[PDB]
């Protein structure tokens, strides 16, 4: 199940992140900085509680959750959302809902790399992380 996702990951490729942020309404100055930032994502577990940290020189976030149990979240761009994370087809699928809108954050493992696919509206972004 989740164990192969655990650890420290560093961003090594990003496609269409500006399009995704624009779709969400993120302002230009935040997008400019975020486009050059290379976050570290740390995924830890304690029993069935997962913690996902995203660290950078700009934004820092942390969420803790049980798989399959909804939780409140405030995103890096300050959306207040209702979230759930689950394991679907071997992928870690994070769904965020607010104001009747949705976005998905899907994490898969491919050849040892962590591929994060972000979808909102028509915008589809792919970020690739490598394990530290
Ligand atoms: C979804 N992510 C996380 C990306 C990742 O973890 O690589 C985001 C990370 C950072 C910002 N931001 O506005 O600074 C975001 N705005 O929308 N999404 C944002």
């Amino acid at each position: 199940m989740v164990d192969a996702f655990l650890g420290t990951w560093k961003l090594v490729d990003s496609k269409n992140f500006d399009d995704y942020m624009k779709s969400l309404g993120v302002g230009f100055a935040t997008r400019q900085v975020a486009s050059m930032t290379k976050p570290t994502t740390i995924i830890e577990k304690n029993g069935d509680i997962l913690t996902l940290k995203t660290h950078s020189t700009f934004k820092n976030t942390e969420i803790s959750f049980k798989l399959g149990v909804e939780f409140d979240e405030t995103t890096a761009d300050d959306r207040k959302v209702k979230s759930i994370v689950t394991l679907d087809g071997g992928k870690l699928v994070h769904l965020q809902k607010w104001d009747g809108q949705e976005t998905t954050l899907v994490r898969e493992l491919i050849d040892g790399k962590l591929i994060l696919t972000l979808t909102h509206g028509t915008a589809v972004c792919t970020r690739t992380y490598e394990k530290e």
